[PDB]
């Protein structure tokens, strides 16, 4: 009585072994093979942050823990998780081959980021439905955003209220949340991009939620361009908004990521950490939502509004 639908999970992407990144960046870099000193300042992060291997490993059980959880919550339709991602393979336009092959005539796709933004996003979904309309009689949905999505805010507002009350008085009114997400180039700016305001509106959501009145908007992980890209950077803003009102504590929410993804093991809790340690204050970043079943319902969810049901 099921009706077979396809379940196209989207991600940035990441590599499976040390041998890969290289490669991986490249695509990033578009074209631009990093050089030598480069590629071994690489590796030697994905080795401090506890090693590559468990990186991709999150995307997968995302996907199909996802396909489970959809596949027990309704019984009208049957999901078959596919996973497509932007610089590894399998590649988006593969993804949606794949299911094509396997007689998936009607998906719904969701892309692992909660914000909206024209430069990954709406490139992901429109390059996912140009392969489709080029096979044909394969139709897809895809969602847009989520960020809003109640049950993901639950899951940082709660985070949030636990790392405040583990803080030691003294910390608790001196601390400053900082939600951030991925930097992208200014120049989204004349496309209407609802990006940035996305980010302050998931700021504003996490903070009330929470009862935090203190909070302030980053990004990170600028790539490098002669064009300026979306500021001020975690780094600066944390020394900035201390050296202002010297705060005690800064619990950072990088809210743009879903995993542990270098961006975040090393970008928040190494980069970050190198402010906070040297200004004198205490770090702290709740954990990921990863594969957490609170976050992978609230996937869930969000699949199923998208579809009416
Ligand atoms: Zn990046």
């Amino acid at each position: 009585s099921r009706k077979k639908m396809g379940l196209l999970v989207m991600a940035f992407g990441t590599p499976y072994k040390e041998e890969d990144i290289e490669r991986y960046y490249t695509h990033i870099r578009r074209g631009r093979k990093p050089e030598p000193e480069m590629l071994q300042d690489l590796k030697d992060r994905y080795e401090a942050i506890g090693g590559i291997s468990p990186l991709a490993q999150i995307t997968e059980q995302q996907a199909h823990n996802l396909e489970q959880h959809l596949n027990e919550i309704q019984d009208e339709i049957t999901f078959k998780a596919y996973i497509g991602l932007k610089h590894i393979e399998p590649f988006i336009e593969d993804a949606v081959a794949e299911m094509h092959k396997d007689g998936i005539t009607e998906a719904v796709s969701i892309v692992l980021a909660p914000h909206f933004s024209t430069f990954s996003v709406q490139s992901y979904n429109k390059r996912a439905k140009e392969e489709a309309e080029k096979l044909g009689g394969l139709t897809i949905t895809s969602v847009e955003s989520w960020y809003d999505e109640p049950k993901f805010v639950t899951y940082w507002v709660d985070r949030v209220k636990e790392t405040y009350a583990s803080m030691p008085e003294d910390e608790r009114e001196n601390a400053m949340l900082i939600v951030s997400a991925h930097s992208l180039p200014e120049k989204i700016k004349e496309f209407g991009d609802p990006y940035p305001d996305q980010l302050h509106e998931s700021a504003k959501l996490i903070a009330e939620g929470a009862g935090v009145s203190e909070y302030a908007v980053g990004w990170q992980s600028e790539g490098n361009t002669p064009d300026p890209w979306l500021g001020p950077d975690v780094q600066d803003l944390t020394r900035d908004l201390f050296e202002q009102k010297g705060y005690q504590a800064f619990v950072y929410v990088p809210v743009g990521f879903v995993a542990d993804h270098l961006e975040v093991l090393y970008d928040n809790d190494y980069e970050c950490k190198v402010v906070t340690d040297d200004i004198g204050a205490s770090y702290y970043r709740p954990e990921m939502p990863n594969a957490k079943p609170e976050f992978i319902d609230a996937l869930a969810t969000v699949v199923l509004k998208k579809l009416g049901r």
